[PDB]
Formats: C-alpha cells, sequence, structure tokens
C-alpha cells in the first residue's frame, strides 16, 4: 500500500467547458485523489461581477466530472495552507496565469514558498470569453472553432472500456452543445436504469445540428462536444458523428439493450418520421425526466445581459 497523494483545485467553474475538465484531469493525474473548492455567488461578486450560474448549479456540474472525487462548497477565493492543511491536501494545482497583487507580490506566495503549488498547462481551443463570443454571434455554418483535436486528447478523456458481461448497454443521442447541468441530470437518471450501466452517447454531426437548430448552432463543434461529454462520469463511450435516426444497424452494432430521451421536444426526422421509431418498435424505448429545464438557448440568454 502506497501513501496517498490528495490534490486540491479551486475556482468559480462558471459555465464549465472542456478546459475546466482538462485541468481537473491534469490535476488528478498528479496524485491519487482530487478535491475541488468552489466559491459562492456572494464571494465571486466581491472580486468580479456575479456569476452566470448559481453556486448549487456550479457545485453540481463540477461534481459530475469524472476526475473530481469531492467538491468543497464556499471555498475561499485564494488558496491557503490553512485550506490545504484543513482538507489534508499535499499541494494545489492552478493553470499558469500572472497572479500578482497591486504592489507586485504573488497572490500564491505563501503556498509557492511552502513548496505546495503545482502548475498545469492551459487547454488549447477554448475559454469562457471565446464562448461568450460564440453566443453573441448567434443572437445578433462554416466553423469559428480552432480547437485541434487529436487521438491523444481523446485517449486522455475516454474511460476506454468495452461493455462487460452483465452491463446494460443504454444508448442516448442529441446535440449535447454547451454540455450543462441539464444533460448531467438527464444522464445521471439514465444511469439509474440498471445495476451496471454502460451509457453510449450519440453526438449529432454539426451540419445536422445546424439544420434542426438554425442560425449559427452548434456553438461547440463535434470534437469539442466529444470531449465535453466524455468528461462526464455517467458516460462510458461516445459515437462521434451519430445518425439522427436511431437506426437498426446502430442498435445491432452496439448491442443496445435500452434507449432513452429526456422530456425535451423531439423534432421529426427530415422525412417526417419519429427518429426513435425503431427502438419503440422493439419495445426498448424509455422516456426520462431530468427535472431540469436548462437548454443551450437558455444558457445564451443568461450569458448575454445586454
Ligand atoms: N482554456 C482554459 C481555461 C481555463 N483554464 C484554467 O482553469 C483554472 C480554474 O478555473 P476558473 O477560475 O473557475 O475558470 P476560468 O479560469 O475563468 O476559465 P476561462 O479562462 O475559460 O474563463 C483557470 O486558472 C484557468 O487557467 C484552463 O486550464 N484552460
Ligand atoms: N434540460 C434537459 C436537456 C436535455 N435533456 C436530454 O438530453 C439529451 C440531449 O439533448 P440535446 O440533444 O437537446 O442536447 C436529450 O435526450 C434531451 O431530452 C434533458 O432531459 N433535459
Amino acid at each position: 500500500g502506497r501513501r496517498a497523494v490528495r490534490v486540491w483545485c479551486d475556482g468559480c467553474y462558471d459555465m464549465v467547458h472542456y478546459g475546466h475538465s482538462n485541468q481537473l484531469r491534469q490535476a488528478r493525474a498528479m496524485g491519487d485523489y482530487l478535491i475541488v473548492g468552489v466559491h459562492t455567488d456572494e464571494e465571486i461578486a466581491k472580486h468580479k461581477g456575479p456569476p452566470v450560474f448559481t453556486q448549487e448549479e456550479r457545485y453540481k456540474m463540477v461534481q459530475a466530472i469524472k476526475w473530481v472525487d469531492e467538491v468543497v462548497p464556499a471555498a475561499p477565493y485564494v488558496t491557503t495552507l490553512e485550506t490545504l492543511d484543513k482538507y489534508n491536501c499535499d499541494f494545489c494545482v492552478h493553470g499558469n496565469d500572472i497572479t500578482l497583487t497591486v504592489d507586485g507580490r504573488d497572490t500564491y506566495e505563501e503556498v509557492k514558498q511552502a513548496g505546495r503549488y503545482r502548475e498545469c498547462k492551459r487547454t488549447q481551443g477554448v475559454s469562457t470569453t471565446d464562448l461568450v463570443g460564440r453566443m453573441l454571434l448567434v443572437t445578433k455554418w462554416t466553423g469559428v472553432s480552432q480547437f485541434l483535436q487529436t487521438s491523444q486528447k481523446i485517449i486522455q478523456f475516454a474511460s476506454g472500456k468495452e461493455p462487460q458481461p452483465g452491463e446494460t448497454v443504454i444508448y442516448v443521442a442529441g446535440a449535447f452543445d454547451l454540455f450543462h447541468i441539464g444533460h448531467v441530470d438527464f444522464l445521471e437518471k439514465v444511469h439509474r436504469l440498471a445495476e451496471r450501466p454502460y451509457i453510449i452517447a450519440g453526438l449529432h454531426f454539426d451540419q445536422e445540428v445546424n439544420h434542426y437548430k438554425g442560425k449559427n448552432y452548434p456553438i461547440m463543434n463535434l470534437h469539442e462536444r466529444t470531449l465535453s461529454v466524455l468528461a462526464c462520469r455517467y458516460v462510458s463511450e461516445v459515437v462521434i458523428g451519430a445518425p439522427y435516426a436511431v437506426t437498426a444497424e446502430l442498435l445491432s452494432h452496439f448491442k443496445v439493450d435500452l434507449v432513452c430521451h429526456g422530456k425535451t421536444e423531439i423534432i421529426p426526422d427530415r422525412d417526417g418520421s419519429d427518429p426513435y421509431q425503431e427502438p419503440k418498435r422493439r419495445g426498448i424505448f424509455r422516456q426520462i425526466d431530468s427535472g431540469s429545464n436548462l437548454t443551450t438557448d437558455l444558457i445564451v440568454q443568461r450569458i448575454i445581459t445586454n
């Protein structure tokens, strides 16, 4: 038995994207166990403006990412040894920003001098601001994203497991754009539908999403959406470019036991047909209620306050 390295992060985690998730993956790789501190609405307000998502929304999203072992709510804004000592955490991990006080001293001086501060690289291809811009475009399809996808980035995000005997294969599908607490609440309930679930998430092509969603959607592209969704602990695997209709070929290919959709509107397939007709014919379709009303369109409207 080796001695366990417990690891700390903190931040606002306000509108979580695959950069947040890649930093948490990276931080968790540095030890055995990741704890994450998230600040309150009130606390974020004192330093920046108030955040787009409420604390309990933010606590829940972070908790949903597979590298995170626990979420400490109302974490202080600035990391301290008092906090590290209090959660038995060997060291903290931040991305490499310039973090200086007004007089030129380091915000994390205490921690750095104690030898208890580690850095990870910033994730390429994304930031909340970049995303704010993508939303502004949509409200006022060839591709505004310059994320560079690789096999290695997918290897790092994927759990990498084939369905074992006894596991109940469950397929779901959609846009999964701006992967959010609504999708998490949906997937987390789907995950209750069996003892040992193996959830596969079909991700519609960008061209398809633009067609059925109008405008400049999707905000995120298939590759980005791939990682967003693989970061979720309830997901075992992803179809990267799934058809809109849940075909026979697909169900048979993945040996699907079960198919779900949430309480959102199902838009008819181009020929008028129910794209879930085939699993309903087999009697393996089941509708689920997430309990969330959150959609990509509501995230846009909450994120633009002018
Ligand atoms: N593409 C990005 C964006 C952010 N982060 C890291 O995530 C850390 C903690 O997250 P948090 O403070 O809660 O959010 P932001 O950093 O504001 O996210 P962003 O820059 O995208 O707005 C940040 O220091 C940031 O460097 C990262 O690694 N890669
Ligand atoms: N708030 C939400 C958002 C999505 N969902 C479900 O998540 C899946 C993917 O949704 P999108 O294709 O709309 O991203 C769908 O089955 C949808 O019904 C939900 O149950 N509650």
